[PDB]
């Protein structure tokens, strides 16, 4: 039972991915001049979009 | 507890509206050439009107 042999040592690492993109402008601006934007508001659509790129589960 | 986050900056404001709209003749003319006139004088009658706007309290 003579025997050789070789040894590889495999090193696996799952390293966690976390990224959340952001489209849009970091400044959202609400300017009341008139009458009618005072009783009722600005809406504004489609301010902020959000892109989530994950490995594990998440909650945001 | 990995974290990745993006931040907007909200900027509202609440400017003053203040308005006061005068219907009417700017010139308001007093005219006595009667004796009757003299005795009791001219009464003009819904001569200025005048609409307020507002956003605060006000005190015309």
């Amino acid at each position: 039972n003579l025997i050789s042999e070789q040894n590889v040592t495999v090193t696996m690492d799952l390293q966690p991915v976390l990224q959340l993109s952001m489209q849009g402008s970091e400044t959202v601006s609400f300017v009341f001049s008139q009458i009618s934007e005072y009783i009722g508001g600005l809406t504004q659509y489609g301010a902020v979009d959000l892109s989530v790129s994950s490995t594990v589960d998440w909650c945001l």
